[PDB]
């Protein structure tokens, strides 16, 4: 009994430290492997740094404070902390998709207009970008949050928002199904979208420059591919649930949220099919 309960503590907590070691070291090689050599600094990696504080915020704080719910049965922190917590969450992969669809439209932008690219494009312009970005997403995750418009007048519900040790994150239908679509789905189509009419125009394509550029496009693809095998699991689940919460077991529904958490150790690895990235991450480790 309390052995058992002591064997699982312990086991999880050290997974859990493993993860947050993984995410954390990945991102921060990525942000300075970008922030110091120049060969890097071009501007799609700017885009490339955001996506990897977006990942890097679910290190340092999202995943750390799972970890503790998971690990100790129970919310610690208070109510404050527990709804500065969820929104950080929401507001993290709302921002990593969005910056997705900057990345692709980015490309496609480059691949079909490289005389407008390069007039249009700068680094001022790749720093405004990437601020509205940012900003929407705080928006989008924040004020509904703080203005309570997820909250539920359910039985369960009103079970969880006295209870001090209770941060389920139980919403309300509406909140579900609109934050699903405007923090996930619209971003998610924009991108598929885009990016396959990035894939058309990269193959209705100086054999050795196209050859590589076709891989750091690719690399772009697996990290649009990936986050999406990592996230949509859970917002279809999400959204099944709005309808029949039988159709789907609750343990898996847990499991694909921290799929979606685990997508932000995966960026820094798929990154080292670059030479570049390769090399900048054996310069810097020492
Ligand atoms: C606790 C939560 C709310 C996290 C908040 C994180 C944001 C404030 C971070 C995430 C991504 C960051 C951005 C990532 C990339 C850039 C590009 C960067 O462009 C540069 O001039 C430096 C690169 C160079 O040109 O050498 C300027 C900072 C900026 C806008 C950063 C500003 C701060 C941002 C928006
Ligand atoms: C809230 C959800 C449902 C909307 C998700 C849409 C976003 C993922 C993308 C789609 C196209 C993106 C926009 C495409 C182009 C621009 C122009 C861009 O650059 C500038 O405006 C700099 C120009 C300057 O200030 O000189 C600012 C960001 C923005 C609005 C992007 C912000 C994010 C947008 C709206
Ligand atoms: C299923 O078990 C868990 C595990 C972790 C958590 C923390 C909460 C804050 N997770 C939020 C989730 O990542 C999310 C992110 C972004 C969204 O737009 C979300 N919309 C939802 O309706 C419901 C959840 C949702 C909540 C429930
Ligand atoms: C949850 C995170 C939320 C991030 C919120 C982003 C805030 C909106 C972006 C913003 O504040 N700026 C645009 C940045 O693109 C201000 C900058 O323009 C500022 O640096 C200017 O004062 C100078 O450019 C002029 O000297
Ligand atoms: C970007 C996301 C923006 C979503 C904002 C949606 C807020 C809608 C308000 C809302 O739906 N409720 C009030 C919360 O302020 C809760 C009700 O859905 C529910 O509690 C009861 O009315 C039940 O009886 C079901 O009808
Ligand atoms: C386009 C806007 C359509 C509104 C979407 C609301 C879905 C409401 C359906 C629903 O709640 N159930 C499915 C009912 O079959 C489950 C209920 O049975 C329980 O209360
Ligand atoms: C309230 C009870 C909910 C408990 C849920 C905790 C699940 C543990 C989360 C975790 O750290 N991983 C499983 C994810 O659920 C490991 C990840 O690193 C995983 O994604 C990778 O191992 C694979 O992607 C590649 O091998
Ligand atoms: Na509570």
């Amino acid at each position: 009994a309390e052995l058992l309960s002591q064997q699982w503590e312990a086991g999880m907590s050290l997974l859990m430290a493993l993860v947050v070691l993984l995410i954390v070291a990945g991102n921060v090689l990525v942000i300075a492997a970008i922030g110091s050599t120049q060969r890097l600094q071009t501007l799609t990696n700017l885009f490339i740094t955001s996506l990897a504080c977006a990942d890097l915020v679910v290190g340092l704080l999202v995943v750390p404070f799972g970890a503790t719910l998971v690990v100790r049965g129970t919310w610690l922190w208070g109510s404050f902390l527990c709804e500065l917590w969820t929104s950080l969450d929401v507001l993290c992969v709302t921002a990593s998709i969005e910056t997705l669809c900057v990345i692709a439209i980015d490309r496609y932008l480059a691949i079909t207009s490289p005389f407008r690219y390069q007039s249009l494009m700068t680094r001022a312009r790749a720093k405004v970008i990437i601020c509205t970005v940012w900003a929407i997403s705080a928006l989008v995750s924040f004020l509904p949050i703080m203005m309570h418009w997820w909250r539920d007048e359910d039985p369960q519900a009103l079970k969880c928002y006295q209870d001090p040790g209770c941060c389920d994150f139980v919403t309300n239908r509406a909140y579900a199904i609109a934050s699903s679509i405007i923090s996930f789905y619209i971003p998610l189509l924009i991108m598929i979208f885009v990016a396959l009419r990035v894939y058309r125009e990269a193959k209705e394509q100086s054999r050795v420059m196209l050859m590589r550029e076709h891989k750091a496009l690719k690399t772009l693809g697996i990290i649009m591919g990936v986050f999406t095998l990592c996230w949509l699991p859970f917002f279809l689940v999400n959204i099944v649930n709005v309808f029949n919460r039988d159709l789907v077991p609750d343990w898996l529904f847990v499991a694909f949220n921290w799929l979606g958490y685990a997508n932000s150790a995966m960026n820094p690895i798929i990154y080292c099919r670059s030479p570049d990235f390769r090399k900048a991450f054996k310069r810097l480790l020492a």
